[PDB]
């Protein structure tokens, strides 16, 4: 049903394929883009931008055209409790330079994301994307932006 994980949880998507607008890093911690993997545990187990604004994004380069049918999101809990993205936008690209915002009924689609730190939330993409690159744009969050992600889809051919 073209809904299988594309490699965030299982590392078929390598660390170098995951980038972001910024990430939170200092002399203690590193919430790197490549930590944005569904169900990841261990230290600093999510992507966090350096500051939480509505201009941040997490990018995945799938390295080939894929039929992308869904996106799964999760937050994270740290010492300062629960952080999660409540709402987000999606954009996509074939070349990584020109980006197309995902729409519903001709208007920007706001996806409803998480309401806690650990439960995964699956969002279908209808119409599906035939694309190489994806960006997640947080627009509402609890405490701070933090994300663990899976991308769902299949090889079109």
């Amino acid at each position: 049903s073209c809904s299988m994980p594309l490699g965030m949880q299982n590392k078929a998507i390598s660390d170098s394929q995951i980038t972001a607008s910024s990430h939170l890093s200092n002399i203690f911690a590193t919430w790197s883009p490549s930590q944005a993997r569904l169900h990841l545990q261990g230290r600093t187990n999510a992507w966090r931008p350096r500051v939480s604004s509505a201009e941040e994004w997490l990018q995945v380069d799938l390295q080939k055209t894929v039929k992308v049918t869904g996106i799964t999101t999760q937050g994270v809990k740290s010492l300062l409790s629960s952080m999660y993205v409540k709402e987000f936008l999606v954009s996509s690209s074939q070349d990584g330079r020109r980006w197309t915002l995902f729409l519903q009924d001709g208007h920007t689609k706001v996806f409803q994301g998480n309401q806690d730190s650990s439960t995964p939330v699956v969002n279908a993409l209808d119409p599906p994307l035939f694309t190489r690159y994806l960006r997640i744009h947080p627009t509402s969050w609890a405490q701070h932006i933090a994300l663990r992600l899976e991308v769902l889809g299949c090889e079109a051919a």
